[PDB]
DNA sequence: CCCCCCCTATCGAATCCGTCTACCCCCC
C-alpha cells in the first residue's frame, strides 16, 4: 500500500503526473511522512520517441522539458530518479550508445549498462553489469548479476 | 546547415569389388 503506481502513455500525462507531484509535495512540507523519496520512470523513451524523427525540432524541446523538470524536482526536493532506456547503432561506425541522441547524454548522472552473457552460463538471471558514466569514480568495470535466484 | 532513426540463403556431385568343387560303373 506504500508503493503508488501510475499510468501515464504520452508526454503531456507524464509532465502533468510529475508537475502534480512537484505540487503536493510543496504543499506537504510541514508533513515529515507520507512523502515519496524514490521516484521510477518505467520507460522514458518509449513515451517520447514518437515524438521525434522528421527535421522539426518540437520533440527535442519537449525532451529537454522532461529532463529540466527531473532534474529540479530530484535536486530541490530530495528524491531519487531511477529512469530506463534503450541502446542505438551496433554497427561499425557507431557503438553500443545510450538513446535519444547527443541532447540527452547530459541529463542522467550515473549509466548502468546492463548486459548479456554469450556462450556457456548464457540464460537465466546471468546479466553483465557495468557502469559508464558516474562523474565520481572510474568507468570501465564489468561485475556479475543473478536475478533468477535474487528475491 | 543543424536534429534521430534501419536489411537477408544458395546451389548437387560421384562408383567399387570376386568366391567356392563333387562324384563310380560294368562281364566273357
Amino acid at each position: 500500500r506504500r508503493i503508488q503506481v501510475v499510468h501515464a502513455f504520452d508526454i503531456f500525462q507524464m509532465l502533468d503526473v510529475l508537475q502534480e507531484l512537484r505540487g503536493t509535495v510543496a504543499q506537504q512540507v510541514t508533513g515529515s511522512s507520507g512523502t515519496v523519496k524514490v521516484v521510477v520512470v518505467d520507460s522514458v523513451t518509449a513515451v517520447v520517441s514518437p515524438l521525434l524523427g522528421g527535421q522539426q525540432r518540437e520533440g527535442l524541446a519537449l525532451m529537454m522539458q522532461l529532463a529540466r523538470e527531473l532534474k529540479t524536482l530530484a535536486r530541490d526536493l530530495g528524491m531519487a530518479v531511477v529512469v530506463t532506456n534503450h541502446i542505438t547503432r551496433d554497427r561499425d561506425s557507431g557503438r553500443l550508445k545510450p538513446a535519444l541522441g547527443r541532447s540527452w547524454s547530459f541529463v542522467p548522472s550515473t549509466r548502468i549498462l546492463l548486459d548479456t552473457i554469450e556462450g556457456a552460463g548464457a540464460s537465466g538471471g546471468r546479466r553483465m553489469a557495468c557502469l559508464a558514466k558516474s562523474s565520481r569514480q572510474p568507468t570501465g568495470f564489468q561485475e556479475m548479476v543473478d536475478i533468477g535466484t535474487w528475491g
